[PDB]
């Protein structure tokens, strides 16, 4: 869990986000066990990310192997908590953009967010990748987080998926094109990893 200065830095930092404006969400993992979650207001350029430790490392393992390529040891830093604690401060009655809804609808259900609501903005396989490489060519120093080989079910290598880069690809499809706007982090970096490195004297 968050501490309550974290907590009051969250609501801070939410307010960030327009209520009222474009906003796409995509996630990586199960909805019952997230491992990587993004928001996205391509107006603005805000952008929620942040992971999770996995329960499951059983299905963990596959995911890696099929979709996000996510190492379980880069995750054992993140903030226990957060999952709950940002979908809590999200805006109320805040309208979310995603591709396949259901799962989204779950995560969001399950932490009692019935009153936001979402389009499920469904694409091909073709228009929802069309912007892949461009938009990993552009921001890809967003997340390093993806550190494995993906195989797509005979097998052969494809590229990780990552919750952030969805939420922009999958706008840059419905809009035609990355956004001009510059992107920006909502969440601060010491709220979503906790610091590994000791206070040493040198
Ligand atoms: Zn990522």
């Amino acid at each position: 869990g968050l501490t309550y200065s974290q907590l009051m830095t969250l609501k801070d930092a939410m307010l960030q986000l327009d209520p009222n404006a474009k906003t796409w969400m995509d996630i990586e993992g199960r909805p019952e066990d997230p491992v990587e979650i993004a928001l996205y207001q391509p107006s603005s350029g805000c952008y929620i990310h942040f992971f999770r430790e996995p329960t499951d490392l059983k299905q963990f393992k596959q995911d890696a192997k099929y979709s996000h390529g996510i190492d379980v040891t880069d995750l054992f830093a993140t903030q226990p908590g957060l999952t709950s604690a940002v979908i809590d401060a999200l805006p109320r009655n805040m309208v979310i953009t995603c591709q396949g809804s259901d799962d989204i609808r779950k995560l969001l259900e399950s932490q009692g967010r019935k009153d936001i609501k979402l389009i499920d903005i469904a694409l091909s396989k073709t228009d929802s990748r069309k912007y892949e490489n461009a938009v990993w060519d552009q921001y890809k120093d967003l997340c390093h987080m993806h550190t494995g080989v993906v195989v797509e079910k005979g097998k052969e290598e494809i590229t990780p998926h990552c919750a952030l880069m969805d939420c922009i690809m999958f706008d840059a499809a419905v809009s035609g094109g990355l956004n001009t706007s510059v992107l920006r982090a909502v969440l601060p970096r010491d709220m979503v990893f906790r610091t590994s490195t000791p206070r040493v004297v040198l």
